C-alpha cells in the first residue's frame, strides 16, 4: 500500500516546484473538483439493457448489479461525477418498446441518482431494434420506420426533462443515430434533408432548459454502414448552431490523424455547448477504454488552456468488455482527470504571453519540461484527499469486488 | 490525328448504347456546356505576378505573355470558362502596394477577359510579403499587421466590385490566409476571435451580389505552419453560414482519406454557396495538377447528382513548374470536364429510385458497368463540336506552342 | 440486351484508335485471357463451411455451394480458378481442424475437374474453440500451438494431394488472427513463437509442382486492433527468407497506403506473390472489389513491371448485404477491365518518354487513356467468351433470383 | 534555480515508490547511461555545411558550429555522440562530393576526441547540380550514376577512416531523395537500378570494427510525392539479403503508422537498426522531438523487448524557427526521460502478467505508471550528470544567447 505520508511529502515538494513557475497546485485541485464526468451506464452490462432481453466475468444482468457496478467505480474516482443513460435502461414491469416508454420507467434511476449524489444525462437508443430498417431509423425513406423513431425522439426529451426535474440539474439528451449506406449513395442530398425535417419534428415541443437540453453526436463511418453517415459532424455542427443546440464530439469518430481539440475554438465564436465524448479508437471506432494518450492530453489541455469547461459537458463512452468492466469505468475516469490535472498545472497565462510574443523557443521548452514535472505528486494528493486509493492500490478494491460479487455472479 | 467523321460515328453508337438505359447523350453535352471552370492565372508564371519583381522551359515573365498562355489554354479547353486572377496580378506603372492597389489597376485583365469572352474571379494576396508576420496577416496579434491586412481585404473587394460591373458577372472574391503556427499553441481561442473579428471589418461596407461575393479559404496544415491554422475548414464553414457568403473547399487542404464530396450535402441545407477548388493532393497539400481520379470522380459526381451546380462555382487550383504550365491546364480542366460528363451519363432519376427501394445489388452493378461505357465517345464529340483537338491530338497543338512562342522565351 | 453486331463494330472503331497510337487490341484480349482470378468460395454462405454448425439464398451445403460458385463463373469471361477454406471438407465422417484428410477434398476436385478451375487453399485458424484470446499457431499456450500447427500441416497434405490430382500448383495461403486488443508489452517473443511454429509446419518436404506456402499479413482486426504478431514486415521477411510467398490483402494496410508498390521492392528479393483484391472503406470492411484507384494501380502496376506470371491474383471480400452471387461478378469484372485497360497503353513507348524525363507526354497520355475506348475492348472479351454484355447480366442475376435463391430458405437441406 | 534538496527528496520518495512494484530507480539510471544519442550536426547550420557556401545565431563556421554542439552536449545528460554529413568536411582544399578525402575530416575526429564522443557519418546525395530529375545513385544516366557511386564510396572510405582513428564503430547512414513527383510507369527498372548502384557502393570490403551501413527509406517528400525509390521494404530487404543495417525515421512513414511496430518483425532476420527519432506533423516536416504517443511506443518498445544494444538511436530534425541549440536540448531530452519511463515499469512483472492474459492489471498498471513520479528520476539523473533540472537549462540558453550567438 502507498504510504499516506509519501503521498503528502512528495506533494509539499511537488507545491514548491510548482510555485516556483508561477503554479499554484491546490488551486488546480480546487479546479479540477468542478468537472464532473457523465459515466456511461451500457459499460456495465455490454450495452444490453432491461427493455429487450473471451469475456470478462461478473457482467451485471439486473438494475440493483448495474446500479451496484457503477457504485463501485465512482468509489474509486474521486470528486463527484455524472451518469449517461440510454432508453433500454429503462426499469418497470409494464410490456414498453421505445415508442411507448414512459418518464416514470426512469423513477429506478432518478432515486438511485439522488442516493449516490450524481447527476444524469440520457441518450435515445436508435439502434439494435427491428424498425433498424436498412441502418436508418429517423431518416429513413420509410415513413412508418421514420414516424416509428420520431415518437421514441420526442419521448427521449420528455424522459430527459422530467428527470432533470425531479433531480434538479439539467440533463443533456445525446441524439446518435446509425442512418447511413454500407456503399457508396446515389443521392446523399435527400437522407440529409430527411434528417433535418425528422429533427426539427423532434425538438418541436418546447421544453424547460433548466431540466433538459439536447446534443446531436456525428460519425464519419460505423461497421456495416463504412460509405456514408446521414448524420455527419458537418451536418451536426451546422445543426447544433442554427436551432441553439449542443454538438457531440466523439473522439473516437473522426479521420485518421484528426485531433478533435482543434474544434472547440472554432465552435465557440458560433455555438452554445459541447459535449465532448471521451472514448479512444484503435485504427476505426473500435470503444477502447480511454487512456493519458496525445488525443485526451490534446482534449483536456485545450479545454483547459481556452476556458471552455463551464460550457463543454465531458462524458465517457468506450464498450471494453475483455478486461473487469468496473476497472475499464475506473481507468477512463483516472486517465481523463490526470490529463486536465496536468493541464490545470501549467503557467498558462505567462505561456500565452509568450506565445503572444512569438517566443516559440520558451513555449517549446517550457512545454516539454511541463511532461516531467511532479504532476502525478499532486494527482495522488488529489485522489488521497478524496478517499480514493493512490496509483496501483485500487487494484485491491477490484480484487475484493471481484472475489465478493462479480465472480459470485 | 483523329478523323471528325469517325468521332460522329462513335457518338452515334454511344448514344444509342446511352438511350437503351435511359440517357439522352445529347442533354447531357448540354448540361456539361452550362459548368464554367475558373482557370487560375498563377500556375503560368509560377505564382511571381507582376507587383512585386530545374524547372519546365518557357515561363511567363509579362502580362503579354501570361495572357497569351492563358489564351492558348483555353483554345484547347472545349466550351466557355473562367479566369481567376490575384491581387499581384495587378498591371499598372504606379508604385503599389497591397494596401494602396486601385480597381483600374485590373483594366488589362477586364479587357483581356472582355475580348477573351470569359468572367473574372479574383483572389487577395495574404502571403510572400514583409508584411506576414510570424506566418499571421488578418488575425496577427500585432494591430499594425492587421490593419495592414485588413485594408488589403478591403481593397479586394472594392477591385471584385469593379471587374463585376465592367463584365456584368459577378466576381467570387477568394480569401486564403496562411495565419497559424508551426508548433503546437497554448491558445487557439484568441487567434480565431481576432480573424472573426478582422473579418467582419473586411466585407462591413455594402456592395451588390450582383458584381461581388467573398468566399472563405480554410487548410488543415501548409509547410512550415503546420501544427495550427487560425482558419479552419470548421471555422469558415460557420463564418460563410452565420455571415451569408460562399465556403471554398479545396480537394487539397483535408485529412488522409477526408473525401471532400462528403461536405457538399451537409452544407446546402443551410449555407449559400460553395467555391469547389480541384486540386490533387499526394500525401500533403502538393497542388498536383487534378487528374481522372477517385476524388475527382466522387467531386463532381456528387455535385450532379445531388442538383449542386447552380450554387457550386468550380476552380482550378494546382501548381506544377515540371511540365508544360499551359498543357498542365489543359490536362486539369479536360480530367474535370469528363468526370462531370460521365457523372451526367448515369441514369440517375432510376438509380436514385433504386437505391429509396434498397436495391443495392442493381445499384452496385450499374454504377460499374457504367464506368465502362462509352463516355468516352461522348467526351470526343464534346471536344469536337466545341473545336478543339479529340484525345492525343492537342500535344501538336502544345509541341507547336513550344517551339512558336514558349521555347522561343 | 446489346447486340453482338453492334458489340463487334464498336470493337472494330476501339481497335483503329488503340492502333493509332501503337497498341493491339487482338493482342491486350490475348494477354487478359491469360490471368485467371482465384475466386473465393466463402463468399457464397458467409464463412460458414460445412465443418461445424442478409440478402436472401445463402448456401447451405456443398451442392448449393458449387451451384451458385458455378453460376458466378459462367458471368465472368474466361478461365478462373477457386479458393477453398479448410472448413469447406466435405465428409460425413466427424472431424476437426487437426483430423481433416485429403480424401474430405475429393468432392472439390471432382468439382473442380468438370468446371475448368485450379484449385488454392486457405487453412481455417478462427472460428474455433482452440482459438485462445485471439491467438493460434503463435498462442503461448502449448497445446493450442501444437493442435494449430497440426491444422498448419494438414492444410499442407490437403494442397499438395489437391495439386497432384488437378495437375495445377495449389498456392496454400496462411492467415492466421494473432495479436492484441490492448497494447501489448511483449511484441518480440509473440513473433519469435510465430517464427518457430511456420519453420515446423514447413519442414516436411513437399513437391513445389503441387503445391507452395503464402503468408498473409495484417494491420488491425475487430477486437484484434493493438497488435497484430504476423505483421506485413514479417511475412515479407519470411517468405523471402523460406523461399515461400507473401500474401498482400489491398484493405489490410494503413490509411493512404498504396499496396501497388510493394512489388517492384519485393520482386529484386523474393519468389512469388498472392495478391487479394479487397475494397477497404475506412477499415478491413471486405467490400466487393470496385473499379478505384486502388484497383486501377493494382493491376497496372502488375502489367506494366511484367509482374503477372510471379504474381497469383485472389478475390477477397465478403458483402452479404447484396446478391452474393452479383457480388462476385461485380469484383471478378472490375479486376478484369482494370487489368485489360491496363494492357490498353503503348507500355513500352510510354517508358521511354518517362526515361527521358519527358513528365509533360506522360501525364497528357496517362490521363488521354482513361477516356479511351477501353469499354469496347471490353464488350468483346465479354461476348467472345459467352458472356452477356454491361447490364444484360442483371438479366442472368434476376432468373437466378427467381429461379434459386428467393426460394432456397424454404426447400430442405440434404 | 531547483535547490538540490529538492531533487533529492523527490528522489528518495520516488526511489520507494517504484521499489513497492519492484522497479529499482538506480538500476533504471545505470540503464539510461548506456544509451548514447547520435547528436545531428545539421541543425546547427541549416543544413548549410562548409563544401558549398528564421531565429539568430546560426553557426556559419567549423569553430561555430562545433562550439554550439558543445553547448548543447553541456545541457544533455551522459555521453553521446554527433553525426556528420559529408558537407560537413573542413578542408583549404578545393572539394566535390566524389573527391572528399577522409583527412578532410580530421577537424571533426580531433574535437571527438576532446569533446569524448562517437561519431556517425551520412553520405550527402542531395543540393547538388548532379541531382537529375530529383534521382542521384538510381538515375538513368550513368554520368549521374556514376558520379554519385564515387560519393557512396567515399561515405565508406571516410567512415572506415574516422573509425579506425576513433575505436568507437562509424554507422554510415544512406539517404537518397531518388523517385518521382508525378505518377510512374517503370516502378521496377529504378529500383533494380539502386540494388546494382548500392551493391558497387559496398563491393570493396572494410572492417566492420571500423563502419558499418545504413540504409535510410522515405514513403514521400517535397517534389517527389509519387514514388520514392528507396522504399522501407527495399531497405529492410536489402538490408537482410546484404548483412546491413536498416535506418527507421520516426517522420517517414504513413499518417497513423507506428515505426515501433518494425522492431520485433525485423530482429528475427535482420542484424540492427539506425532509429532516427524525428517528429512529423503531417508530412516529413522534421519537427523537433517532443514527448509523445510516437517517442514513448518508439522508446518502449525498445526497452520491454531488450533492442537498446542492436539499436542505434539518432536525432533527425530541423527546426531554425527557435533557437538551434535549445532544439538539440528539448529533443534529447524528451528522447531521454521517454527511455527512462519506459525502464522504471516491472517489465518481468507485466510480461508474465500479459502471459496470463490478464489484460486488467496490464491496462491498470500501464496507466498508473504513466503518473508515477519518473519525473524525480529523471531530474536526479540531470542532476548526477551535471545537467540543469526542469527549467533550470533556459538561463544557460540565455546566457549563450547574451555571450555568443547575439554577437554573431
Ligand atoms: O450510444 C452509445 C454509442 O454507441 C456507439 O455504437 C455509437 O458509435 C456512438 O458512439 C454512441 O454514443
Ligand atoms: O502488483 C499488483 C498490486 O500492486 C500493489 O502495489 C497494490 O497495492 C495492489 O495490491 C495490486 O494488486
Ligand atoms: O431483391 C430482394 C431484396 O429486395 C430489396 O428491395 C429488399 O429491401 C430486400 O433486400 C430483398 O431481399
Ligand atoms: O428484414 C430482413 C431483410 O432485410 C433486407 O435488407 C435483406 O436484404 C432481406 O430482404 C431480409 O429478409
Ligand atoms: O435497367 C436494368 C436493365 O437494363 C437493361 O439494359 C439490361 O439488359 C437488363 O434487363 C437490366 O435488368
Ligand atoms: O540527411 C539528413 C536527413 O535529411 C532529410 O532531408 C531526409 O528526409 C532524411 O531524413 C535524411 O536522413
Ligand atoms: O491563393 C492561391 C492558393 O495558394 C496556396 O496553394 C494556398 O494553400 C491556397 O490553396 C490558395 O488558394
Ligand atoms: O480467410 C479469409 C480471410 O478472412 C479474413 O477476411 C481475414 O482478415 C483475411 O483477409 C483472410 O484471408
Ligand atoms: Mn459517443
Ligand atoms: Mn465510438
Ligand atoms: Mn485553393
Ligand atoms: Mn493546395
Ligand atoms: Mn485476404
Ligand atoms: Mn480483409
Ligand atoms: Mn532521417
Ligand atoms: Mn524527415
Amino acid at each position: 500500500m502507498v504510504k499516506p505520508e509519501e503521498v503528502d511529502k512528495a506533494y509539499e515538494v511537488a507545491k514548491q516546484r510548482y510555485a516556483e513557475i508561477g503554479v499554484d497546485t491546490d488551486a488546480a485541485m480546487k479546479e479540477l473538483e468542478k468537472v464532473p464526468l457523465s459515466v456511461h451506464c451500457w459499460q456495465g452490462d455490454d450495452i444490453h439493457g432491461f427493455l429487450f432481453p473471451g469475456n470478462y466475468p461478473g457482467i451485471a444482468r439486473t438494475p440493483d448489479e448495474l446500479a451496484g457496478d457503477m457504485h463501485e467505480a465512482l468509489s474509486l474516482i474521486p470528486g463527484k461525477h455524472r451518469v449517461q443513460l440510454h432508453a433500454i435502461y429503462a426499469v418497470t414491469d409494464k410490456k414498453r418498446d421505445l415508442d411507448t416508454l414512459e418518464p416514470e420507467d426512469f423513477d429506478y434511476w432518478i432515486d438511485w441518482a439522488k442516493q449516490e449524489g450524481v447527476g444524469l444525462d440520457f441518450n435515445g437508443t436508435f439502434f439494435s431494434h427491428p424498425m433498424v430498417k436498412d441502418n436508418m431509423t429517423v431518416s429513413s425513406p420509410d415513413p412508418k420506420v421514420r414516424d416509428f423513431w420520431i415518437r421514441h425522439g420526442k419521448i427521449s426529451r420528455e424522459i430527459s426533462n422530467y428527470i432533470g426535474e425531479k433531480l434538479g440539474s439539467q440533463v443533456v439528451n445525446n441524439f446518435w443515430l446509425p442512418d447511413g449506406f454500407k456503399d457508396n449513395p446515389i443521392d446523399k442530398k435527400t437522407p440529409r434533408l430527411r434528417l433535418l425535417k425528422a429533427l426539427d419534428e423532434i425538438i418541436k415541443d418546447p421544453l424547460p432548459e433548466k431540466n433538459t437540453i439536447e446534443s446531436f453526436e456525428g460519425k464519419l463511418f460505423g461497421t456495416g454502414i463504412e460509405s456514408y453517415t446521414t448524420g455527419s459532424h458537418e451536418f451536426y455542427q451546422n445543426y447544433a448552431i442554427s436551432r441553439n443546440k449542443l454538438w457531440t464530439i466523439d473522439a473516437g469518430h473522426f479521420h485518421p490523424t484528426e485531433d478533435v481539440s482543434d474544434k472547440f475554438s472554432a465552435f465557440f465564436p458560433f455555438g452554445k455547448g459541447l459535449f465532448m465524448h471521451v472514448s479512444r479508437p484503435v485504427r476505426w471506432d473500435s470503444d477502447h477504454v480511454v487512456i493519458m494518450d496525445d488525443a485526451l492530453i490534446r482534449i483536456t489541455r485545450s479545454l483547459v488552456r481556452d476556458g471552455y469547461l463551464d460550457r463543454t459537458h465531458i462524458g465517457l463512452d468506450f464498450f471494453d468488455a475483455t478486461i473487469n468492466r468496473v476497472a475499464a469505468w475506473v481507468v477512463g475516469a483516472r486517465a481523463t482527470q490526470k490529463s486536465l490535472l496536468q493541464a490545470m498545472l501549467a503557467p498558462i497565462d505567462q505561456l500565452k504571453k509568450d506565445e503572444l510574443n512569438a517566443d516559440f523557443t520558451t513555449r517549446l521548452i517550457e512545454t516539454e519540461e511541463l511532461k516531467s514535472f511532479p504532476f502525478g505528486a499532486v494527482w495522488d494528493k488529489f485522489c488521497q484527499d478524496h478517499n480514493t486509493p493512490v496509483g496501483f492500490d485500487w487494484m485491491n478494491n477490484i480484487h475484493q469486488y471481484e472475489k465478493d460479487v462479480q465472480f459470485k455472479r
